[PDB]
């Protein structure tokens, strides 16, 4: 066990190993209760998140366990990973606080598009890295579900990582129509719809579908992709949903070349394959990596899949102290990543 030291920052008690120095809060609460710190073992800047009221309810306790499980799993270049996890507690009985350590990322894409309209080369490289991380996540049967520019972090070298900061940029603007609506018939490709919306915004400098609500959002979407045909209508099981869709005056699919005018036609083609209403016909991440648009980056020998992830906990209903105990187990069993850098 290492030696901890205590301090206070902006309303909150922080107790961390001497290893981590010079804590400075970042983001004004936009990312949680998070500090930049200097890690004395590597000489690298890191981010330290202290979880807020991790075991306050069964729901918090489960969310805490879930976040720690997901973070301990993620071992890929384009996905946030876990550098360390600790608590000042010496025993389960004392266990009340969870701290997570990750790399400190430079800026999010919300900032980087709200600066400029990117070059086609920058778009290629950023979307390629998103899809490479998604291939990995998806291969473990994990769905992100909340992809949007503020959940992607990029460093000065343009290296990108996928994260989820949790609850400016509305989620609904990037969300696939099938989980705007029924939340019933959906696959991993809900994340590919989000990548299509992100890529459009990078190319044009404008949010593709800036809806005010779920109805408006859907209206904007149908105006681009057109109203469902009989084949897609065949597969909507919700009567209310189906009634609403068919209630609208029918709309044709736009020619995406006339919408994204002047863009690389290969970018336009990929967007046609990502922004399809029918989720069974939407391109997967693994397929998108082989698309000609990424010819300069794609290497099929360097697009790894993940180890399997045991999500079986998700279907369990346990007590607070049980989720807490499990979370403690996971803190204890943590094996830090190689230092080599
Ligand atoms: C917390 C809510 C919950 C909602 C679901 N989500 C999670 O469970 C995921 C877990 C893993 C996910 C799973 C899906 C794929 C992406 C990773 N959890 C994280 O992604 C997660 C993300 C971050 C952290 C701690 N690090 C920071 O806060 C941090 C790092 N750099 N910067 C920075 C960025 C730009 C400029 C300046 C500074 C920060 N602010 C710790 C966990």
């Amino acid at each position: 066990r290492p030696t901890f030291y205590r301090q206070e920052l902006n309303k909150t008690i922080w107790e961390v190993p001497e290893r981590y120095q010079n804590l400075s809060p970042v983001g004004s609460g936009a990312y949680g209760s998070v500090c930049a710190a200097f890690d004395t073992k590597t000489g690298h800047r890191v981010a330290v998140k202290k979880l807020s009221r991790p075991f306050q309810s069964i729901i918090h306790a489960k969310r805490t366990y879930r976040e720690l499980r997901l973070l301990k799993h993620m071992k890929h270049e384009n996905v946030i990973g876990l550098l360390d996890v600790f608590t000042p507690a010496r025993s389960l009985e004392e266990f009340n606080d969870v701290y997570l350590v990750t790399h400190l990322m430079g800026a999010d894409l919300n900032n980087i598009v709200k600066c400029q309209k990117l070059t086609d080369d920058h778009v290629q490289f950023l979307i390629y890295q998103i899809l490479r991380g998604l291939k990995y996540i998806h291969s473990a049967d994990i769905i992100h579900r909340d992809l949007k520019p503020s959940n992607l972090a990029v460093n000065e070298d343009c290296e990108l990582k996928i994260l989820d900061f949790g609850l400016y940029v509305a989620t609904r603007w990037y969300r696939a129509p099938e989980i705007m609506l029924n939340w019933m018939h959906y696959n991993q490709t809900v994340d590919i719809w989000s990548v299509g919306c992100i890529m459009a915004e990078l190319l044009t400098g404008r949010t593709l579908f800036p809806g005010t609500d779920h109805i408006d959002q859907l209206k904007l979407i149908l105006r681009l992709v057109g109203t469902p045909g009989a084949e897609l209508l065949k597969k909507i099981s919700s009567e209310s949903a189906r009634n609403y869709i068919q209630s609208l005056a029918q709309m044709p699919k736009m020619n995406f070349a006339n919408v994204f005018i002047g863009a690389n036609p290969l970018a336009v083609d990929l967007l046609e394959k990502m922004l399809v209403l029918d989720s069974d016909k939407r391109i997967t991440a693994a397929q998108a990596l082989a698309h000609a648009y990424f010819a300069q980056y794609h290497d099929p020998d360097d697009e790894p899949v993940a180890d399997p992830y045991d999500q079986s906990f998700e279907s369990r209903d346990l007590l607070i102290d049980e989720w807490k105990s499990l979370t403690y187990d996971e803190v204890i069993s943590f094996v830090p990543p190689p230092l080599d850098q």
